[PDB]
């Protein structure tokens, strides 16, 4: 069983070391908090939160970093290396990369203005990476609501609250133009923009992502508060201003009878959202963890111990 007090004796300063690292990095890279939270999400959705995503290539298995959902998208790996080295210095061979990334995600959310809580700990590190599983399990921005629900249920999150609350991770961070081009110019081969995208916002996004323009150009997920972790993400959805298809579908999909009330509840109360986010975050962090003597306490998050 995972427990928040796992390192209270062996490494009481772990959370503070992680926090210090992120604070330092945020000065030169204001996007790092968002990037780190996403790394935890992509770790947990592939064989559970086992730091499998942090492993680099080997001749026996491919890295998840080359998965369609990670390649030229996932970032912040050097920052994780930095905090790992710092923690290893303070507490040698004690904190797993899986737990380190979980704490990093929570601290990132808190630093960006989100809720503060102690995450369950005790996870251990994988002995391999899963590229095929990552390609199959990570959801995509073009997924319909039923597909999004399927993707979450596939890894163990059955609740619509899990989906709606965790999607709130898009209250900050960046998104490449490539992922919304269809919504802006030719959605579902209709030759027209996605009708669920506010027409005023449509104009703005078209200006940032012109047809035949730089597809790697970055756009803010939350037009209200781009770098602050708050419930503004849901207020946007209510106004048809969700950035990607998967965001807006939570409010506009024909299958959103169960998600619409959740979107409204989170937009109406920061407390309601934050409570649900913590609840969902801990549920995601509890996905098929390796515990006890299973797996290892990786010394270098990029490679399995030898
Ligand atoms: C529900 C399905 C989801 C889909 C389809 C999805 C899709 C995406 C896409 C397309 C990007 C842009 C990547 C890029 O342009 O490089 C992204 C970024 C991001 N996502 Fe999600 N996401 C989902 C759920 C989540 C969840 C559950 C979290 C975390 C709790 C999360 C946190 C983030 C953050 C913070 C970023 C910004 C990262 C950065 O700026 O470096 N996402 N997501
Ligand atoms: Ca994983
Ligand atoms: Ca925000």
């Amino acid at each position: 069983q995972l427990t928040p007090t796992f390192y209270d004796n062996s490494c009481p300063n772990v959370s503070n070391i992680v926090r210090d690292t992120i604070v330092n990095e945020l000065r030169s890279d204001p996007r790092i908090a968002a990037s780190i939270l996403r790394l935890h999400f992509h770790d947990c959705f592939v064989n559970g939160c086992d730091a499998s995503i942090l492993l680099d290539n080997t001749t026996s298995f491919r890295t998840e970093k080359d998965a369609f959902g990670n390649a030229n998208s996932a970032r912040g790996f050097p920052v994780i290396d930095r905090m790992k080295a710092a923690v290893e210095s303070a507490c040698p061979r004690t904190v797993s990369c899986a737990d380190l990334l979980t704490i990093a995600a929570q601290q990132s959310v808190t630093l960006a203005g989100g809720p503060s809580w102690r995450v369950p700990l005790g996870r251990r590190d994988s002995l391999q990476a899963f590229l095929d599983l990552a390609n199959a399990n990570l959801p995509a921005p073009f997924f319909t609501l039923p597909q999004l629900k399927d993707s979450f249920r596939n890894v163990g999150l059955n609740r619509s609250s899990d989906l709606v609350a965790l999607s709130g991770g898009h209250t900050f961070g960046k998104n490449q133009c490539r992922f919304i081009m269809d919504r802006l110019y030719n959605f579902s081969n209709t030759g027209l923009p996605d009708p669920t995208l506010n027409t005023t916002y449509l104009q703005t996004l078209r200006g940032l992502c012109p047809l035949n323009g730089n597809l790697s150009a970055l756009v803010d997920f939350d037009l209200r508060t781009p770098t602050i972790f708050d419930n503004k993400y849901y207020v946007n959805l209510e106004e048809q201003k969700g950035l990607i298809q998967s965001d807006q579908e939570l409010f506009s999909s024909p299958n959103a009878t169960d998600t619409i009330p959740l979107v409204r509840s989170f937009a109406n109360s920061t407390q309601t959202f934050f409570n649900a986010f913590v609840e969902a975050m801990d549920r995601m962090g509890n996905i098929t963890p390796l515990t006890g003597t299973q797996g290892q306490i990786r010394l270098n998050c990029r490679v399995v111990n030898s």
